[PDB]
């Protein structure tokens, strides 16, 4: 029963650190047989927490050895997923589960056709966390973590070791309904911050084109059977500007340090998905142009 971590990042290195000190058997899956060197000569993974470092000695591993996986942790870029996912996909049994902890929307479902055999759950996480250094990670903020599966509702028995490893979750009937959610207050508020080059607070001075983004968000919203989030989207982005406006938004964090953008599977997505329907989303469209622009202009993707 050894969880298995596929990206040992900000996210991934959280959730290995409280498995394996909790006495469940953990196993990193790093990228080559140089980062495990790397990794042997630190000595484990380094959790930073309200300033106070502590070293987790968690075994690790390069795909290629191993045992099979039956279970599964996916922890890195959602651009990432399919491309980490096939790396062990050689090792997966007929029984394997897979987490999947990717922002956003389309490379959950890239994984899982990719890998027809596998269960393929899917997670939306609220937690804080960020690298300074290869191997120590922050403990940045507390945040909640949503599980669930369209095709199998069914709740694994294995939840309640995550409670015993402090990692809070909820098992959710319709995860999509929740992704949905997050994702389009990630298209109300992020690429703004971008464009802007803004705090979320900053975003008060656009009240104007916050009400109209979430106007078309909220079309795409009840077009895919979301009513429910339509309808509180508005009140659901401003009590978000709120409550982070002296902080800066992820993505523009990551254009800020020159790093690779989530933009295909947030307003990419969001675009797409409309346009498979037959939703005009013109506010949604030209925000998109722009921000892919934007990111062209400074070297970076625009997918
Ligand atoms: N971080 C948060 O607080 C947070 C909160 C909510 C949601 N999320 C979501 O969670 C996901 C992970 O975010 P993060 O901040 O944890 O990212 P991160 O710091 O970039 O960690 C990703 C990790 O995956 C590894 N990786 C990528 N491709 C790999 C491959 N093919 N084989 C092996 N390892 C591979 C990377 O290795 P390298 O070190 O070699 O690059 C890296 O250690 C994202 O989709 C993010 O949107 C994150």
């Amino acid at each position: 029963m050894t969880w298995h971590i596929l990206g040992a990042g900000s996210l991934g290195s959280l959730w290995a650190a409280r498995l394996g000190r909790a006495g469940l058997p953990v196993r990193l899956i790093l990228r080559d047989r140089q980062r495990l060197r790397r990794y042997q000569q630190a000595g484990g993974l380094s959790l930073v927490e309200d300033g106070q470092a502590s070293l987790y000695p968690i075994a690790a591993e390069t795909p290629d050895g191993g045992q099979p996986i039956q279970r599964l942790l996916l922890a890195c870029k959602a651009y990432d997923a399919e491309e980490a996912a096939s790396s062990v996909a050689h090792r997966l049994a007929g029984n394997a589960e897979l987490l999947l902890l990717q922002n956003g929307l389309g490379s959950q479902q890239a994984v899982a056709a990719r890998l027809p055999r596998s269960r393929c759950l899917f997670a939306s996480s609220t937690e804080g966390a960020f690298r300074d250094g290869d191997f120590r990670v922050v403990f940045a903020g507390r945040g909640h973590t949503w599980l669930g599966d369209p095709r199998d509702t069914n709740a694994p028995a294995w939840l309640t070791q995550l409670s015993q490893a402090g990692i809070p979750h909820s098992w959710s009937d319709d995860i999509l309904e929740r992704l949905w959610r997050k994702l389009a207050l990630n298209c109300a508020i992020n690429p703004l911050t971008v464009l802007h080059d803004c705090r979320n607070g900053g975003l008060r001075q656009h009240p104007e084109e916050i009400a109209a983004l979430c106007d078309e968000l909220g079309q795409l919203l009840h077009a895919s059977g979301y009513d429910a989030a339509a309808r509180s989207l508005l009140e659901d982005v401003r009590a978000v500007i709120d409550a982070t406006a002296a902080n800066y938004s992820s993505m523009h964090q990551d254009v800020t340090r020159g790093r690779r953008t989530e933009i295909g599977y947030l307003l990419g997505y969001a675009c797409q998905h409309g346009q498979r329907l037959g939703l005009p989303l013109p506010r949604l469209g030209t925000l998109l142009a722009r921000l892919q622009a934007h990111l062209r202009q400074r070297g970076l993707p625009d997918r």
